[PDB]
């Protein structure tokens, strides 16, 4: 119902905020090297398990894709342990950021494209629990 859906959405908003804190480091890496950072340390951000909050367990950087993982003990059943991603694409004076269900990038260096995450049993936050500003499909432009 509406109380539950609100609770979940509010919790997911914290994951987005924590993931957004990594954007500047990820972009800087890309501009410095002409390719995305493979991992958190290369990007100059904290190890993933240190990027945490009340409702957020971790934030991982993998080939420039920033993926947040919800906690399990104090979040809504439907989002426990589930994930969302942020990723960027060059516009050729700046980058544009995207946010939605989890994605991956196979290589650090191709139109900056990403693909929908393929891990079997996928733990993707349901669309209804994503903010209106975080519903991009993997193929969005
Ligand atoms: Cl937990």
């Amino acid at each position: 119902g509406p109380m539950q859906d609100y609770t979940a959405r509010a919790q997911v908003s914290e994951a987005i905020l924590l993931a957004e804190g990594q954007k500047s480091a990820v972009t800087e890496y890309y501009l410095n090297h002409g390719e995305w950072p493979g991992n958190n340390t290369s990007a100059g951000v904290a190890t993933s398990s240190e990027i945490k909050g009340k409702y957020v367990k971790s934030v991982e950087v993998k080939n420039g894709v920033v993926t947040a993982q919800m906690a399990s003990s104090n979040v809504n059943n439907e989002i426990k342990g589930k994930k969302l991603s942020l990723w960027a694409k060059r516009q050729n004076g700046s980058v544009k950021w995207f946010c939605g269900q989890p994605v991956t990038r196979d290589k650090a260096k191709a139109n900056d494209d990403v693909t929908a995450a393929a891990a079997a049993n996928g733990k993707k936050i349901d669309t209804k629990h994503l903010p209106s500003t975080c519903r991009d499909a993997s193929d969005a432009s």
